[PDB]
């Protein structure tokens, strides 16, 4: 996990303007409450030097469909603002993006690629919701012969219930670790 | 409206008693499924299909934690045995359709829902159902169908499966389909 | 094919600024012969009453040896083959229009069996659409001169690879089909 050649790759799943926040129209109440780590995760990972940390942004971005009966779904369309980054965990110029319209990161999507060409042996999860669009992610990476690295106090769910209970499945077959943990333990 | 039900990892080393990696709840399904086995097994046409999923890691001072090909342990038990017009998949990850050709079948069979069966409801049955969904099926769980190592997991198991699937116990699907 | 029940996607194949035009940085010179037949068929499509037909075009976008890169001039499709506001759009970083990306989904979203290929290379990108698009168990037109490649020699072998996997027709003969 944290020796030898390892390079990983931090994803950072929906924390989106629909999603993230008090006023956030499709709100995931867990998700404000991660804010701080996640950013503090962020500025160690680019003040440090090499890259054997990589993040990646994933956004849900469904594709506009006009023929709805509701004036917006309920999930984050594509170009709006919704499915936009929320400002305090945008992205940084070199920071590779991904779009994704179903669960996981890695369906229909180009990151199984990404992850490929940088040789990246291990992903380390963060975002929301840890049970739903975390797991999948976690659940795809595994499938695909990654590593697999669940941060506890860098995920959230709707409710802290779904978000323990998602803890326990990610324990079956991740490594569960707290922010400040992963961080130490590069620090070796 | 064509399904396919997919029955997953009712195996030798899953379930049962005397299994080396039981799964408690494994048993508790059997006779469900039983049921659903003659109900489509005698059913009129070919709305529906039966898959059979098993677990079939590679072999070879490593921790036996999977069913592996071609041993004892991969194979279905007897109570759940495949007959000859079925389908079978073996997977070597989580999901059924993890490298696998199911999405295909599904496709080439036209199917256009599948009904989810087995065992463990949190992990394997959830991200089979997961990749389902991610290949634009439809999909239901059959609530009495499932099972998981605890009746606890089994239960927060259906409460994501909920989420985006359509649950309901196996009288009711079968029920349905009058 | 053109059954009752059918419902098609034509896939166009990198017809880009970088690609397309006697100017153009990584010309294929077969991609101008093809620009009015295809814009006889986008016209065709767009007019046509109901959603039988979609039109879905595919763009090379690598990320940041010389290829169309994502966001730039380059990668951006010519104005003579447009995108309209309904009209799917495909980025890719490898050969096929399927391979790491989300047609697949896409196609079966809308219940599409059958696509249509046109665009360049006809023995590079197109068939690697092609043929990847019968794997995902799709029926498979090629359009011969809604297609084209660097030399016409290589359009020539490609057609026949082709022909080997996917019915083949012109872009007349498939529009009579619908008629
Ligand atoms: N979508
Ligand atoms: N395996
Ligand atoms: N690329
Ligand atoms: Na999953
Ligand atoms: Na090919």
């Amino acid at each position: 996990y944290f020796q030898g050649m390892a390079k990983h790759a931090i994803l950072v799943i929906d924390m989106l303007n629909d999603f993230v926040g008090e006023k956030a129209p499709l709100r995931c109440p867990g998700g404000e409450t991660i804010i701080p780590d996640l950013q503090k995760i962020f500025e160690w990972v680019r003040g440090r030097e090499g890259d054997d940390i990589h993040l990646v942004h994933i956004q849900e971005a469904h594709r506009k469909n006009d023929a709805d009966f509701r004036v917006r779904p309920l999930h984050a369309v594509k170009g709006t603002w919704g499915s936009d980054f929320i400002p305090e965990l945008y992205p940084q110029e070199d920071e590779y993006i991904v779009q994704k319209r179903r669960h996981s990161g890695f369906a229909h999507t180009d990151l199984d690629l990404y992850l490929k060409e940088e040789g990246i042996d291990t992903v380390v999860l963060t975002g929301v919701w840890t049970n739903v669009c975390v797991r999948s992610t976690a659940t795809d990476a595994l499938a695909n012969a990654y590593k697999v690295i669940t941060l506890s106090d860098g995920t959230a769910s709707k409710t802290e219930e779904m978000h323990e209970y998602g803890l326990n499945d990610l324990s079956i077959f991740t490594k569960v670790m707290t922010v400040d943990q992963y961080i130490q333990a590069w620090e070796n």
